[PDB]
């Protein structure tokens, strides 16, 4: 399986909006909140690298809360 | 007790209103618009860790004139 | 002759059009869209470093979906 | 006197206009349009800090195509 | 408790050796090699802020294959 | 007057020291020792920018145990 | 097949021997030296991601006069 | 021709020896020590960007007290 963390911006009271969506998707295996510049940190897990490509273009992405998103895939 | 200092950047034009805004919010103690890669340092004092959690959420992040901070905590 | 990569962060879930539109252009060679800080790789070959400061300034800045690149010209 | 370096991202489209303005400001010295996170690099000077000050909170923060700056006052 | 990620640059080659010292610290509950600007990541967790400093001055910074930390602290 | 706030990186296991030698100048009003990025956040204050432009390049800066400072003036 | 893009930190002087050496590794399918932060752009392909994972970790990295790399693995 | 703002950070109290060195270099046309993340600015023109390069890895990167470099090509 892919294992990879992805660091998010959300718009301006929203971020408990987009946690909440995160928190219903298989795919997240943990959330949070954090400090700093990323408003929030996810882990998430896909079976293979093409439908992590899939889940984060298509889910995370698209997301209409989400501004910006930086995605550290694991070895 | 904690004590914390936010620098944060904010839309351009706009760093002294949302000054005044946060001068009004009982856990600041201090704010300041500043030159550099930072437009505000702001510092806060408040009674627990989990109440600057809720201060960063609740109140700064819903600001949508706030673009970008960094917090640094007293130790 | 010039060859160069852009980096580019682009709004979320807009790097695929993006890309789109710059696989267009003749100045670019290849296209990416990529995981990490930045959102999309570009490789652009101009005949002079003046072209390429033009494929910058009157292409890629006028792109609303573009956000932020970094330049790195081959040497 | 007070001699500064300005670094400014602009709206999409609208760093000419910008520095069209700026090109026409006494207190601009030299202005360039420059690769990278940022869209210019200018240089300006003020008799006094405070002059400074009104003059970046005021000109230049307020211009409605300025997204961002990031000021670098000279010693 | 607090909970935080520590995100590291480590000696080109020693990520793996160090990652391996990571995980037999108590304090860090997960720790991944990743693609990236940062080439690891840790999760860990204490019950003071106080014991998040003194883990990072005492067992992260003291290690010289790490090169560089940027922490964010999970609320 | 001018007031400002100076971000300092210190040697390791120094902070305390320095922000003790810092707390006896009297251009100095706070200083606090953080976590995170910088080590020190200090607040000065002088009467003229080029008090403090002496004050950092005389004082500040030629303090052995400090490595890296970024000074943030006040409007 | 996996198409990924590292940036590459060197030791000074040793670009282009280090190229070269790119250059013969049959998963590197371009390789340039540029100005600026990092001093090498190369491109590579390998057929599984864990293939990707092991070039990297295990020949990539492991390489003297590499200093620093950031991957960015393209969709 | 080819014009370039290069930001520095410089060792503590190294900045204005380092500067008046840098003055000295014939395709420095200004020099100033600034305040904020950077600590010098030089503006530097040279015939190509080969001979820039070239002026960073020779005159620039060989100096010791100057830490690291950031380098802004005009358009
Ligand atoms: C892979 S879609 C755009 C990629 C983005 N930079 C991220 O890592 O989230
Ligand atoms: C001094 S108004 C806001 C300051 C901003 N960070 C700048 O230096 O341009
Ligand atoms: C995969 S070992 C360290 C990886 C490094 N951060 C890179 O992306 O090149
Ligand atoms: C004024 S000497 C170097 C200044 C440093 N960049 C600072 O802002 O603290």
């Amino acid at each position: 399986m892919v294992t990879a963390f992805i660091l998010m911006v959300t718009a301006a009271g929203k971020e408990r909006e987009v946690m909440e969506k995160l928190l219903a998707m298989p795919e997240v295996k943990e959330a949070y909140v954090v400090y700093g510049e990323y408003d929030l940190i996810v882990k998430v897990e896909t079976d293979t690298l093409k439908d992590l490509d899939q889940f984060i273009t298509e889910k995370i992405r698209k997301m209409p809360e989400i501004q910006m998103t930086s995605t550290m895939i694991a070895i």
